[PDB]
């Protein structure tokens, strides 16, 4: 635990809205570090525990601003923004797919640090495009991945994250690390296809969706099977089916060394103009669904 006066930082801008669980960016003077800070309405020291975490594919910590009323959490800040404004943004047209590899990698290989490496597991429960940022050097860092063990109240709105949830995190039901793969499929199902899941939707429609029906995100004909089966695995209702994050590290080791799915996965990416339809398509029937 560094301290960090309240003093020691000059605040920029917030995200998210004032309130407990937002984010300011922010410059540490001391330091003259550029850093991220969130509000909280008190720091528990027994979350020492979380402050010992430490890879190239998770945010880092600096520092804790213990001057009440004033308690917030101090961090790197990563200059190119979320995964999510990225993605949904026509910046995201320059991704091939050792783009997409080399991000998915990043996320797997912070993911199976987080379940399997640390001084404590970590299971996430809210990993999701907008808790990943993009360092300056393209290497992207997972956020907010002690936020359901020790400050619950950044998470839950708890609709715009259903897209996202494994069925059995929705249910409140039981829960094992593979809730985690569940989203992680999600994130690389939206850096292929560069659609924002379930877009439009109502976020309990969505949870009934996935949950009664077993409805997944439209997987467009035109995927590489290798991304297709990838995805389905990493969504099996149920969790004890899907895979670990050390199997996809794996998975995606062998996918590299296919010589045939770069330009099977290129035509794919740059070609959306024809299977955005597909996904299009199954939007409605979805909303209509409702009708
Ligand atoms: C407003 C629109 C919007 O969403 N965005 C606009 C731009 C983009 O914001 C950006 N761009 N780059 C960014 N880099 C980082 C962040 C960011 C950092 N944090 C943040 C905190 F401020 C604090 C904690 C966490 N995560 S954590 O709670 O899981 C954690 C990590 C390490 C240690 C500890 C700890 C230590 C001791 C005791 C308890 C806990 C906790 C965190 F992610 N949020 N966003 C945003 C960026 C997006």
């Amino acid at each position: 635990f560094v301290q960090i006066k309240f003093d020691d930082l000059q605040f920029f801008e917030n995200c998210g809205g004032g309130s407990f669980g937002s984010v300011y960016r922010a410059k540490w003077i001391s330091q003259d570090k550029e850093v991220a800070v969130k509000k909280l309405l008190k720091i528990e020291k027994e979350a020492e525990i979380l402050s010992v975490l430490s890879h190239r594919n998770i945010i880092q910590f600096y520092g804790v601003i213990l001057e009440p009323p004033n308690y917030g959490i101090v961090t790197e800040y990563a200059s190119l923004g979320s995964l999510y404004d990225y993605i949904n943004s026509n910046r995201s047209e320059e991704m091939d797919m050792d783009h997409i590899m080399t991000w998915a990698t990043d996320v797997a290989k912070g993911m199976h640090y987080l379940h399997m490496e640390a001084p404590v597991k970590v299971i996430h429960r809210d990993l999701k495009s907008r808790n990943v940022v993009i360092a300056a050097d393209g290497v992207l860092k997972i956020c907010d991945f002690g936020a359901s063990r020790f400050h619950n109240h950044t998470t839950h709105s708890l609709v715009g994250t259903f897209p996202w949830m494994a069925p059995e995190v929705i249910q409140s039901l039981p829960v094992s690390e593979t809730c985690d793969t569940y989203s992680y499929g999600v994130v690389l199902w939206e850096m292929l296809t560069r659609e924002v899941p379930f877009k439009g939707l109502e976020g309990l429609q969505v949870a009934w969706l996935v949950v009664e029906k077993n409805e997944r995100l439209t997987i467009p004909s035109s995927c590489p099977r290798s991304f297709a089966e990838l995805l389905h695995q990493c969504w099996e209702a149920d969790a004890k089916k899907r895979p670990s994050f050390k199997q996809i590290i794996s998975i995606l080791e062998s996918m590299s060394n296919d010589t045939s799915l770069p330009d099977k996965c290129n035509s794919f990416l740059h070609n959306k103009a024809e299977w955005r339809c597909e996904i299009e398509a199954t939007l409605e029937r979805l909303k209509k669904l409702e009708r």
